């Protein structure tokens, strides 16, 4: 009866009219833990309500444990219901929680999360951001905190917090400044940092304070840096490198350091050591700007930025005692940090307009996996709807899944969600881009999958090579525009086969500039063949964040042969932007 | 064996060069079943007269597939050519190594080889040229320009800036073609020089690209009918249209762009485009970008992502014209629109550091434009060597241009590197202040001799291995890291393959020694190299270096051993220099 195709499941009719929400108390949970899944009853059935509320815990197609509670709760009445349970043994497993309400002998509503068991954040990131640290009650922080919490985020990338990029602390350990100008000249009140710090604390989210390898403001004598430290644009050192800033702002430019001069190391790594003392971070998010050119240090030697960075951040990581991430700007410096270097993860940024077509989001995270020679994570910033990033507007919620779905499918996370909504631009304050409620909607369903699938998504996975047909269909393995994008990847005990839907898409590009994109059109009831060396293949499953809130379906499919060899005809019920086909093998 | 090195009856070390002055081949590539023409010149230097044999091998990979001989008198100090033809083989698309010796008594005294190219077409295996110079010059001469670009079986030549001009390539009109102009840097342009080399390349099978830009017109393009509604832009209000900017002293002060998604500037393009090929014989257009612009717009604002417009451009080109096309991707902007969208011949990649200074990414260019292309497409990649001192006058490093080749070569791909000037040192073609040594120019030679005759091996039907390599006491890497022997394994058809590639000298993994002051790598000697392999129906394993005896095979001696890692064949190499490929034939 909880199966939608069952006459005892109306859910379509009275979705949302009864389950107003469902979430956990925590981001990530270590082996054994106790799990506490909230739900939030909202009576808008213009009827009372004297059911019961079943729970299902599910570790991909399986069902790994079950709860009923029986609820009375009238017409346009609320309540909350909280159901307890023990994280299985078994670390870094993800796993999807179906809530459905019941009337009689039949299912009325239905709501989803999910539940992260990971002892460490850096097998399956997901990570967002705090641009924002006005003054402000230790409650609404709180209340920010649980709006982000809802979408599992495990890393909080803390951005533009800080004092200055070469003296990240206001004041003194002793006694620590609690209001400042940041690098744009806004407030920032150190109380709410702290307040920040703590609530994600709580919620096993780890918090990142970011900073330049390599930044100084326009007065960094009188702070004790010198020129000698310095990276320059010329032989000669007459121009040093530098990031220029609108006029208004704290200093008119940044200036650059050589990262390899053990001066600068030793400079800086004090002055974060002391901002770490004040301000409980976990992580020192290291950005970088990207390729500079031909550079050079003060005595006039040619420097290769990229060979430095490791050295660098290992220095870093023993320095501090904390953990490391480092943002490879366009993977300039990926091939070093991902071989070298002791980062939790990889974080690649893009900037425009290169790398516009959609292959390059899988191709960035197909490089991590191999550059690191599959030991590290990759997380992309890939700001959407950039192009319409100065108008008052909203991100296009057709563009925004798709562009995740070809991170996620590939084994990748996204960087997007944060206190200002979602990204927009590089500058993360910057938001004049809203989500719509239909699009908030989208990515509860899109990262609770990103969540209940780590384990088919990016866990132990290598490119397959056997053959996929989509019978009618255009198709592509690199995202081509009129196809489905498809292709195939294998572990241990799965097969899993993605489908991204881009028959809508005249132009190949993830970024959507006039935030103008369509919805994919609907294919159902289509046949896909997958080339398959081996026999004793019981079961095939789908699950997709568009279909049923991410519930696995069952297919139907029959071994045949043809021309091409022996193959799975799977029947593949429907699809609107991702599927997530996935075969049980022995 | 009197021809194996090893033997001592073959004393070659002593008197190498000094009868055998050249060989190589009358054209770049042949049909199948056509006449192959080797031509062996003899200069006796050996301070005594010569009656002996001159024996002839014809290689395909490991095997014999023929031989010749022809004995030869010929007396201390004085020259002679041989003519010696054989019938290419009946299957297309097949490399040969051709092994000249020459034997006094029973003791090989001096050894010389070429290659041959048997392909009906030369998109799969391209071996792309340049000529950058057209002065006014007899066809006798420009016939010996022809000739030592042959050497190298080049099989392709782009003509860089011969035309008149980027929106009128024609100077003159079809019936009426003006002898000479002015190219854009006011440089002397011949039209008779340009139509000699077009027949002279042709006459050894070469293909002749005309370079122009893709969307480029002069300062005065109003004059000559296009229109600024065609234009592209740096903002939306059509204020300040997208150009090129050059030296004062030229042509036009700059390059104004265009719309390549306008239809307007496509049709008056192409109609430009048809009257130079309707003058000038070429088969190819080679298509210029300049890689990305920003955010550019059209004329009415809306904003254009150039990339996304290259292949439908490349394709109405090839279909308004009825020539060949090929695309530069600067930088791979563009390259997967090209790759998988666009008829062009095959992939033409220009990549620059610093960003794409790791030796990974020569490599990398190549299998990102085979990926995209679903393994339908060659690549070309354009990386001016040497290019910090090539603004003054000197010579290229020998060491860093062989790594570089190595590198491409054994990736699967080609570079663009050699011709009328010598080498390229920037990418304004004519500039030619590098010079190579004459030791450079004799490693080319070998490296070129094997990116033709090892053609099967390199860039036919391959696929990546996940086979382990280990060279125990060595470091190693998959991607090109410095101070490693980079090594890596494919597999076709009958033959697994492993390149090493030696970076124990280089300190920072850059390919372009912009200094020019990068070192020989150190040489290895005796090692072992383990490949762990499966199947155990192996017929043998050989190797085959142009830094070792100019490219000849050697079998190896190998043994079938087993650790915890699994299966594995050690294997023994004698040396590595700068680049081995060890080939393994399957039963
Ligand atoms: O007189 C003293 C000077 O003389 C010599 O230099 C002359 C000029 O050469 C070039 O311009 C002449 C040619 O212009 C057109 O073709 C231009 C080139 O198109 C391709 O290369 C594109 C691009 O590559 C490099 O940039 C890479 C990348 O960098 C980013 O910063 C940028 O945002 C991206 O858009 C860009 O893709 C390179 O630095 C840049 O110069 C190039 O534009 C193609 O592969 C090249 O072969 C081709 O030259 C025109 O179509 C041709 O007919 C014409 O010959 C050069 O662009 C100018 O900068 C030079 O002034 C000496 O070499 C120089 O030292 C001296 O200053
Ligand atoms: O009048 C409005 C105009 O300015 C706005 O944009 C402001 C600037 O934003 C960035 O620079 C500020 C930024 O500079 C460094 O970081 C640069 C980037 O590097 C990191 O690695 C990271 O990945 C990025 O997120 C980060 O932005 C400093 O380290 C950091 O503290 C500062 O925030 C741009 O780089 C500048 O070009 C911009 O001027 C407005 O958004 C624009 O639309 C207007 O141009």
């Amino acid at each position: 009866i909880f199966s939608f195709k069952d006459d005892n499941n109306i859910v379509a009719l009275t979705k949302g009219k009864l389950i107003s929400d469902v979430y956990t108390d925590k981001a990530r949970y270590y082996p054994s833990d106790k799990v506490t899944v909230k739900i939030e009853l909202n009576n808008e059935l213009q009827e009372d309500f004297r059911g019961t509320i079943y729970i299902f815990y599910k570790h991909l197609e399986s069902i790994v444990g079950k709860a009923k509670i029986q609820v009375n709760i009238k017409s346009g009445q609320k309540k909350q219901l909280n159901i307890f349970w023990e994280a299985p043994k078994d670390d870094f497993k993800g796993y999807l929680v179906e809530v459905y309400a019941v009337k009689g002998n039949k299912a009325i509503d239905n709501k989803n999360t999910a539940v992260d068991v990971s002892s460490d954040w850096s097998k399956f990131p997901r990570y967002g951001y705090i641009a924002n640290f006005p003054e402000q009650s230790k409650e609404k922080s709180a209340l920010i905190i649980e709006d982000l919490n809802k979408y599992h985020l495990n890393g909080l990338l803390f951005y533009d917090w800080q004092y200055k990029h070469n003296k990240p602390l206001a004041g003194t350990v002793e006694n620590p400044d609690p209001k400042w100008k940041d690098i744009a000249n806004r407030d920032i009140y150190g109380q709410t940092v702290k307040d920040y710090i703590e609530l994600a604390h709580s919620k096993n989210i780890m918090v990142a304070n970011y900073n330049l390898m390599y930044g100084g403001y326009f007065d960094y004598v009188k702070d004790g840096a010198k020129p000698e430290w310095g990276l320059y644009k010329d032989p000669n050192h007459e121009e040093q490198d530098n990031h220029p800033l609108p006029h208004t702002w704290a200093t008119d430019r940044l200036y650059l350091f050589n990262p390899a001069n053990k001066d600068w190391q030793n400079y800086i790594f004090n002055a974060e050591k002391d901002a770490f003392r004040v301000y409980n971070f976990d992580v020192w998010h290291v950005g970088t700007l990207g390729p500079r050119g031909m550079v050079y240090d003060y005595n006039g030697n040619p420097v290769e930025l990229s060979f430095t960075y490791a050295d660098f951040l290992n220095n870093a990581k023993n320095a501090l005692g904390k953990r490391i991430v480092c943002n490879t700007v366009n993977e300039y410096g990926l091939i070093n940090v991902a071989s070298g270097a002791d980062v939790d993860f990889l974080y690649v940024e893009i900037w425009p307009p290169a790398r516009a077509h959609y292959n390059f989001l899988k191709q960035t995270v197909d490089n991590g996996y191999n550059y690191s020679d599959g030991k590290k994570a990759t997380v992309v910033a890939a700001y959407m709807n950039y192009g319409i990033a100065d108008r008052s507007a909203e991100f296009n919620k057709h563009s925004v899944r798709l562009t995740d779905a070809a991170i996620f499918a590939a084994g990748g996370d996204h960087i997007e969600l944060g206190d200002t909504g979602m990204l927009s631009k590089e500058y993360f304050p910057s938001a004049n881009l809203k989500m719509s409620e239909s699009l908030v909607k989208a990515m509860r369903n899109y990262y609770d999958f990103l969540t209940a699938y780590e384990n088919l998504l990016r866990d132990g996975l290598k490119e397959s090579d056997n053959k996929i047909e989509i019978p009618g269909i255009e198709i592509s393995n690199n995202g081509s525009a009129r196809t489905v994008w498809t292709y195939a990847k294998q572990k241990d005990g799965y097969d899993v086969i993605h489908m991204i839907n881009l028959l809508g898409i005249e132009v190949s590009n993830w970024r959507d500039d006039l935030g103008n994109y369509s919805a994919p059109p609907i294919i159902k009831d289509f046949k896909v063949k997958y080339y398959l060396e081996n026999d004793n293949i019981k079961n095939v499953y789908l699950a997709s964040p568009d279909i049923n809130d991410g519930k696995v379906m069952k297919l139907q499919f029959k071994k045949k042969e043809d021309s091409k060899g022996k193959y799975l005809e799977i029947s593949v019920p429907e699809l609107q932007y991702w599927d997530m086909i996935f075969i049980k093998k022995l």
